[PDB]
């Protein structure tokens, strides 16, 4: 069973596809295995570039390919390099540029906590034949937290297991499972851009909805909230078009939603107060100063949608 | 006429094209064939990696290509593999990504039933030299179907049949049925956030359109749905740029439209309110007050275009 | 003189990119012609696919390139296949998805007929060399138009020709007429869409604009009036970001073109009425009462327009 | 010093890309050299189709790499052909896809002069080893200027020039000088959507701006020329979607400006009408009556835009 | 130690992504290096094309593999050229096009200072068995910058750098540092368009927003700055779908944050001017009469905001 030893070297995290669940990662591989010794000129360590390594494996040199398991599509193979030891290890170094398929929830943008995966895994091999002896992830990442979209927490945490692959079996029995390398890296998103431009004056909007009860006529109180509404609608419109895609409500999806309940609210409060009478004009004196009763309402019902 | 054996792996399928009605599927296949037997290297299955399929091919190694019938354009092959045991069998497994064509109605969005599809089919040889002996098919999903966009439910429908191509068989008359594995897996579309931040506030706008009539003036009534009308086309709009391309009108389309109409309909409902008269200012105290008519009216004339 | 059979099996047509005059066909050539003799293993049909066709013609094998001529960039290819028969005759077959070239007029969108193109050509051997005998394709579609976006009409035309490329023929001089083959698909686009949802509404708007009359104020008819102006802009902006880029006017831009019309010729009728006076407020009795008169006179500018 | 004849077949010209300064040319490559006397088949020329062009290059056969001086990326490179004549001359023709870099004016839209520009040199060889004799430019495009966005003027004007690369030489000194073949063909805009859909449009709703003065009170005079104001953004917003984007005003994006700042003028004289006074209410019956005054300095400013 | 001699051509620098911090690069690398003397045909150094240049490699030439540190995804390369010379020396030559990566900073756009920066460096060989020996950008840019959207400033920079990979070394130990060339070229942005045709008008729109104090009554005062709020949603909206995405604010981003909260600062004074009283329409003679006060006020926290 073949030890090979991994170290991925992470570049450049970026392009996180929020539909497709997908992110890019640009970096590097090493694998590293023992075979038997060879004759190299000189005798220092053979270093065999792209082209050159096919026409090694013609000549049966074992080079195992390994599968990113989790990548979507197949990866943007840069430079490859073998390097080859005298005293027999094998060293396959090269450059990667890959897309990359994790569960991701985005449920409370812009807010989220997500954790960005890796997954490497013999393609062909089974733990019998080849084996992940240990794996080194390098984030040579650090500083400029507000100049990038997200903030890396951890130093890249890891873990390698064997996969069983129970599925027919049958073709070699004992023998399916494979081992497996998963490095990941904890992520939280950077929400200063959302809250300053997005998340602010979505509430100015809101707010100053609410002085709708601050006018004098039954006419002024009710021609307003319907350019209110209009106002919500631009607002939902310049949201939409800008924010991640998802097939879910984010929170400031809600927030939205939830002005266009204070309005339509607002609405109806404000047509009770007018024909709710023993007259024809007795707007309830109380009820159309609900210029505070409702605002804090508004607030009440916006700290419970937070638990 | 070589027994095939097949299995697919499903997993992920994703990015519907609605206006091409297409989506994308990752997975392996393993496809299983008997050969006569090899005196491979030590006794253990021989593995051959990728570019040295090529170089066995050249030698004369059948490996019948299998074309997916339905893949819009060529898929992404991962890594392959051929897997050659001394008992003779053949086993070929590589990783594809692909986009797959079927028909698809999305009349009744957000709540459409799709059906992702695969079809193989061998590319040069006819039931009676290459014919599919079984298909299981595996998607091996679970879990997060409100981090979803789609909700798979059966575990996936199967059928090989036999498909006679009748035009110039001529060529290669009586012999001239090639074998194919369908592949069929159902499908629900996630409506949540299709109904908060779209069907919701536009009902809210529908809604408080019928407002209009608890406005005392004429010139207040009429000046209102104008704006009220402003609402609807800035909401059909952003609807638009937000919703799936597609040639024919949905549900929410629908709404839309029935929302210009509600609003149309009350226009002339005002006008002829006033003008309707024996006098100037004659409102049919009634007619003004066709606040619960056509809002009630609505919901009947709304609800018979659901039959 | 070589006497080549052709025959394309189209499978999806799909994607039509009006600025750039465009659209996807998938189907399959069958390309057929006779060598001389040949000793196949057995006595039956030999089979060659993908990867080994190029090391036949390495052996003389001559599979003349077939050119499709309005093709834009180089089509994607699925399987290649040689069907190499022993009393002579070759049969080349390829899977191919393309993007091709053709002049299409979208003046009347969104009822344009349209009509789907390929023109195949020997790309390396003249008329004298090379020339084809027929071709047939076959459209083995039906069904299901209220899903897709076009409706075919026709089965398909057919025309064989001769391409007379006189341009410095000289090098070869009294033979460069290259054989051409051209297939015609038409098409007529499905108008439901675009009806409901753009010709209707569009259409309400602008009777809503002549609504503007019934309103009893000179400072209501000319406010009122700037907010229709903003809603055919919204509606102007909704048009565009959803229809087809084209460098021309279509029937829906001048159905906007009309809007902004109606409602300008209304500007300045309602200043008109005012200020044309013989006291100050003498809005010319009964021109403001043109409610009727540009509605129809509308219809009548919009007939004169059937022209 | 090799003589090359070249003649470029150009098929189409389309999708221009503003802001890199792009467009696309497909066409075809006709290079004809002579070199020493060979013996063909029988004893007419002898063609070479693509895959086994470089067979031939493997055994000597030159056919020098002409370079796409412009060439953004490389090129897609359809079908290639050498075709060998016995009498020693060489013929390399292929079909070609390429985006080409020129520098593009866009200021003056929607009526632009362009020129779509296209540069060969040999790759490797210099003049005193492969020089370009003669080249020829053939436009075979003609008819329905009015279906196409662009208009092709002339009839593409040639010009071989030798280039001296002065950068260091001294690797091969006194002769480091290439021919040059450089392509132009002028071409104009369609100017006809634009007319019609953008400045018809940006006109009225800059015209009916100056209606605000026709309007008989402060508040109406004042008020009407925010919602003024707020149509002049739709319509900015509009405009900027759909118009190429570029790092510059176009004449439209300064009719926009000129849109905004007849609108703050208003806003200033509005309220200095009113203000300016000898009582309060002194709205000076002159200025509010600029309804005349300013129309024109609109026109001035127009006119001067051509100074 | 083999000197290796570079030289970059920078052709074009394009197409810069803001939100992958990603820019175009097109130009030509030459590499030189000494080898063993050749023998070559005739005496003039040799020539070797694309394909041709892996051929040689096949028979032994060194050619060592120069990675783009810096890049995303691997270059678009064109022609290769091999020179090889007599006297032993080698050039490399090769177009490429590629898109790079570099932190860039947009804070402050549209007033943004950035610098382009490419990064060669050996992909294989270290210090001691490559070594970079000189290096000069040619940047034959100039002129009309008046057109181009970045202003090149300085020629170019060029640092020839140890890079100390300390990561296990132990493989090779004492011998890990690759020598690097690294290229800068400064730029600023063209700050035109932004500021005629975003600055400007949005400027305009603040500004006219404060003279919904110079309106007499306090609906006419408040109804009005709704149509204000309205306004500036829409101005964020086409603002946000033409400039550039980031994740944080740029100055226009603050902008229209101060225009939200200038808006809602009226809205509160307007209210409180109103409710603020000994009677009920004391409007507080200096607080509605801030027509000066909070126009300055804007100003010198705009003032502030730059300091
Ligand atoms: C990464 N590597 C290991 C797994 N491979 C794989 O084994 O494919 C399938 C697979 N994919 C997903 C889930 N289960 C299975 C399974 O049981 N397979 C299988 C089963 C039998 C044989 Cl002979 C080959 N492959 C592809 C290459
Ligand atoms: C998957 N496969 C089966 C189809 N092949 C082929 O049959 O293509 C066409 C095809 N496509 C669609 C509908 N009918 C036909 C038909 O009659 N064909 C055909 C073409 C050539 C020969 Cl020799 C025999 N048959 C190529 C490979
Ligand atoms: C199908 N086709 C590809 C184009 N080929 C070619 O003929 O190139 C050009 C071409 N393209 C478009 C229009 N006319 C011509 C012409 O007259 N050409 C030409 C010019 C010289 C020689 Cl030797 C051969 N062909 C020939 C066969
Ligand atoms: C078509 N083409 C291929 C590449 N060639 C080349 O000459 O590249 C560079 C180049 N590109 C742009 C501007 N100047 C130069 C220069 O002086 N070069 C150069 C550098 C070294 C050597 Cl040996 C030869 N040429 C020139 C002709
Ligand atoms: C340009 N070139 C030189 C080095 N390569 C390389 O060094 O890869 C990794 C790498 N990438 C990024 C950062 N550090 C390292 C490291 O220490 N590596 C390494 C790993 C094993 C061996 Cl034998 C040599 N080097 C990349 C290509």
């Amino acid at each position: 069973p073949v030890d090979v030893s991994v170290s991925i070297f992470i570049n450049k995290i970026y392009g996180v596809n929020t539909l497709e669940q997908t992110y890019k990662v640009d970096g590097y591989i090493v694998a590293q295995w023992t075979g038997k010794p060879r004759k190299t000129p000189g005798d220092k360590p053979l270093i065999v570039e792209n082209t050159q390594i096919e026409r090694w494996i013609n000549n049966g040199l074992w080079v195992p390919a390994l599968e990113f398991i989790n990548v979507v599509g197949s990866p943007d193979t840069g430079n490859k390099r073998l390097m080859l030891f005298p005293d027999g290890r094998v060293i396959y170094n090269a450059r990667f540029l890959g897309s990359f398929s994790n569960d991701m929830d985005f449920r409370l943008f812009p807010f989220d906590r997500q954790q960005f995966v890796l997954e490497l895994e013999p393609f062909s091999y089974n733990n019998q034949q080849l084996r992940f002896s240990d794996i080194q992830v390098y984030t040579e990442n650090i500083d400029n937290e507000e100049i990038d979209e997200w903030w890396i927490r951890g130093k890249a945490s890891t873990h390698i297991s064997d996969i069983r692959y129970d599925h027919l079996s049958s073709v070699q029995p004992n023998q399916n499972e494979f081992s497996r390398i998963t490095v990941r890296i904890d992520a939280v998103r950077n929400p200063s851009y959302y809250l300053w431009s997005f998340i602010l004056p979505l509430g100015l909007i809101i707010a100053a909805s609410w002085s709708v009860f601050w006018l004098e006529s039954f006419s002024e109180r009710l021609q307003t909230s319907f350019t209110l509404m209009l106002t919500v609608v631009a607002y939902a419109f310049y949201t939409s078009n800008i924010l991640p895609r998802l097939p879910y409500t984010t929170v400031i999806d809600q927030m939205i939603i939830a002005g266009y309940g204070s309005i339509f609210a607002a609405i109806l409060l404000i047509i009770f107060a007018h024909h709710r009478q023993a007259n024809g004009v007795e707007d309830d004196l109380l009820i159309q100063r609900c210029r505070l009763a409702f605002p804090l309402g508004f607030l009440a019902i916006g700290c419970v949608l937070v638990i």
